[PDB]
């Protein structure tokens, strides 16, 4: 059992951070998770009994106090596990100076479409020189790393894991929740991505206007990084279409399995390739049908017409056609959903994922 | 010529900074000197008409180190980044990579365990090795220490500090005035012109004075530039412990160094850790004064003992005393030595030759 210093730049619970909860939990007796900012993610790590600490930039390491503090701390640990891009910069420096092995867990697709050239060069060059191992969350992320110049031999793909038991909800609780939302007689499409242009909420909204009138959508998530312009653009879009009473924003929520159960279809509409797609697996584990954008790691998670649907990124009419399909062919749709549950339960079970992480770390 | 972005971590006018004025001055039409702090060095650069900018660490990846992001930003406008100090090499390395600009490292330090922490040595060596197209060392002793620490020999070229030969002339009347104003006209005056740090060894000179006759006095010229206020106290206490209140004077940081050197009878360099080059030494020589220096580092390239100056064992006050007494007694030899020193130094460290060596080195990248 090695002492591990996990690093993550964000104090907010984005996908990489929620993923980090499961990655770190088995190591929590001897681990520390270091954050470069405070927020609800700190709270979450406490609730799960994972030791955590916020490093700050308050005061040769006079240029970057945070980096110095992390370097100091890293001396007390056997391994540095960088979970985000800024965390890789800091972890790489600490890996050199404290002479500690570095793992980089890659949750992004390092492509020009997602990031500036400088960010790509930095991540790729730091990973190549300092990382003993690059764990990619999907073959698509592995691929994009390599196309950006990253070293193939450093890469292993390990999917996000999920605690299977969290994804059941009673018929009775479903009914109540649908009641409380005021959607009991709607066909409900749930979108569970943080609000940001590339997560494509506006595509779902465009599709709604081509759907039957009983279809409403719940947008779950907040603008995690100050994309408040986008949120305003959504509200205006909703208004310009006839959609004011057909779209509810619920903000960031914690009861995701329950809200997914309350939906009739879960939709993922990213307009740029999704590296993995947690909401996709989560939908499947809740036994709900899911439609996703046909790119990135979604293609690995979904076989169209078998365990979900895939539509061309950016194309709202296709999304509408799939919604209509789910309304009309309910028995097909229920079998698809049910197949999804069975498959995803095997593939993405946190127990198997944890075993893979353990084996990979032991094999260094 | 090429647009050069010079970088130097300090706003204080230390050796490396004084040397940088001369290095940068010919390129001033297209160059910029970036300081990572404000101070008297900014004023000096302004006075020599060399564009200067103070980068501060107030505000993507740039959030961790804004100063770095500003420098990286600035580097796109230049053809070459010229790092003059260690922290400037960290930042210049980063900027060399991101902005895609070649980097030169001008090495004014002896990178050895005695002078620096292990981390500093590793950082400096690895960055130079990976990012610098050239390491200009100030002395063979600096080149050597670099190589011994892991630095790549083939990156190194030695180029000494240069000096404006004309600045070292002082009237015998201005000299008499000055000795008078200091209250030292009847003394044998030993001047020390190093900044106040323990390794510059002012305390050795003070111990030496206790083994000298009472008409021997010292002027300590310089300041604690890097927080060595405890050393300043220690010196004063030392002075009080021995009987020396009347025989040692501190003048703080002075600009009139040629004149002050003229007003001494002997210039003393007494560093207790190896000196990388030693500007004061050459400066003394250019003033036609005799100089005793500590036998280590670049001082040994500068001084042949008995010929153009004297050398003594680092940390040994009795040896330094013996040389002071000898300079009192053997005035004719001493003046010959001092005079020889000026002829040599004036050929060997003329800023004109040195600017030329630097221009060819840069030119051939
Ligand atoms: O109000 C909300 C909204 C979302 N979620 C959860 O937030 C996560 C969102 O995940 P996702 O959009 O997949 O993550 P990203 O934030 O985009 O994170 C990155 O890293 C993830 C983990 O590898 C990948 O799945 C993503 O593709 C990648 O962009 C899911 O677990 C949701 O259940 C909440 O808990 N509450
Ligand atoms: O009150 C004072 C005292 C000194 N000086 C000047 O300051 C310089 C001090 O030079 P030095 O002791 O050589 O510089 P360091 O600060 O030690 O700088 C480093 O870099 C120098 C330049 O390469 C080398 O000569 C040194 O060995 C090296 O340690 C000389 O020009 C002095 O004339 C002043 O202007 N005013």
């Amino acid at each position: 059992h090695m002492k591990i210093l996990f690093l993550d730049q964000s104090g907010k619970p984005g996908g990489a951070e929620l993923c980090l909860i499961d990655i770190a939990k088995p190591y929590r007796d001897r681990a520390l998770v270091g954050l470069f900012a405070d927020g609800a993610f700190k709270t979450l790590l406490e609730q799960h009994h994972i030791p955590v600490e916020v490093f700050t930039n308050q005061p040769l390491g006079q240029l970057a106090p945070l980096v110095a503090k992390v370097v100091q701390t890293a001396h007390e640990y056997d391994l540095i596990y960088a979970n985000t891009q800024k965390a890789l910069v800091v972890g790489a420096i600490a890996s050199f100076i404290a002479r500690r092995p570095l793992v980089y867990h890659l949750h992004d697709i390092l492509s020009p479409e997602h990031f500036s050239q400088t960010n790509l060069r930095v991540a790729v060059n730091l990973a190549n020189r300092f990382a003993s191992l690059v764990i990619a969350n999907s073959q698509a992320s592995q691929t994009a790393f390599i196309q950006a110049g990253g070293r193939a031999e450093l890469t292993k793909v390990i999917y996000n894991g999920f605690d299977i038991n969290l994804y059941k909800t009673s018929p009775s609780d479903i009914s109540k929740l649908r009641q409380q939302l005021g959607v009991a007689n709607n066909f409900v499409v749930g979108h569970f991505s943080r609000l940001s242009p590339w997560k494509g909420q506006h595509i779902l909204i465009d599709a709604l206007a081509q759907c039957p009138p009983q279809v409403t959508a719940i947008l779950v998530g907040d603008a995690l990084f100050g994309e408040q312009d986008y949120v305003k653009e959504l509200h205006q879009q909703i208004t310009r279409l006839g959609l004011e009473n057909r779209v509810k924003f619920l903000g960031f929520r914690a009861d995701i399995p329950q809200l997914m159960a309350a939906c009739d279809l879960v939709a993922h509409t990213s307009t740029a390739p999704e590296p993995f797609g947690r909401v996709i697996v989560e939908a499947m584990l809740c036994g709900k049908p899911v439609v996703a954008a046909k790119a990135g790691g979604a293609m690995e998670l979904v076989e169209h017409g078998v365990n979900g649907f895939l539509t061309t990124p950016g194309e709202s009419q296709e999304l509408a056609n799939i919604i209509n399909t789910c309304i009309e062919d309910t028995q097909k749709t229920a079998t698809i959903a049910s197949n999804a549950q069975a498959i995803a339960s095997q593939r993405f079970d946190v127990v198997t994922i944890n075993q893979q992480i353990a084996e990979t770390l032991s094999s260094l």
